[PDB]
């Protein structure tokens, strides 16, 4: 199972930085979008359904640092949960090699956000289907490319 960022080199476990645009303005009625399918896509490394990948988003996947006091949602393939994560989602099955983007969106409720800052740190796990299914841990933090006023 691997995975990548922006089209670049494979992971397949640790901590990666996902870097996304953000609205440059809010007011305090709005919310921010971060759709993370746009970044992150991953696969299974033998396609053909044979030693199925299952993936899931993980509790206690949060906000950082300035933004623990911020509230949100979390959408991961077909469940909307709040955020930051009080359990375990459901889990996504990636059996082709053809890489998936990932179900994943974000929703967040001077300069509030700098760019270049870790906004929230997703914990991702996979296990397959064989063996003892090669558990691995992935940590996407997410980090602005751009100021967020107001
Ligand atoms: C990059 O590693 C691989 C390269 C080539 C073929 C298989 C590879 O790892 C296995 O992939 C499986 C299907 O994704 C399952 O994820 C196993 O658990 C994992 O060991």
């Amino acid at each position: 199972f691997s995975c990548n960022v922006d089209g670049g080199s494979s992971i397949g476990a640790g901590t990666t930085s996902v870097y996304v645009n953000l609205d440059p303005v809010i007011q305090p009625g709005q919310n921010l979008v971060v759709d993370l399918s746009q970044h992150i896509s991953c696969w299974n490394d033998y396609g053909g359904w044979y030693d199925t990948d299952h993936i899931n988003l993980v509790q206690g996947s949060a906000f950082a640092g300035s933004l623990q006091s911020y509230k949100g949602s979390l959408y991961w393939n077909n469940v909307t949960y709040p955020f930051p994560l009080t359990t375990n989602t459901n889990v996504l099955d990636i059996g082709d090699k053809t890489p998936m983007p990932l179900p994943l969106k974000l929703y967040i409720t001077g300069v509030v956000i700098k760019a270049g800052e870790v906004i929230a740190r997703i914990h991702m796990y996979k296990i397959a289907t064989l063996g003892s299914g090669n558990p691995r841990n992935f940590t996407w933090n997410i980090i602005s490319n751009n100021s967020v006023v107001m």
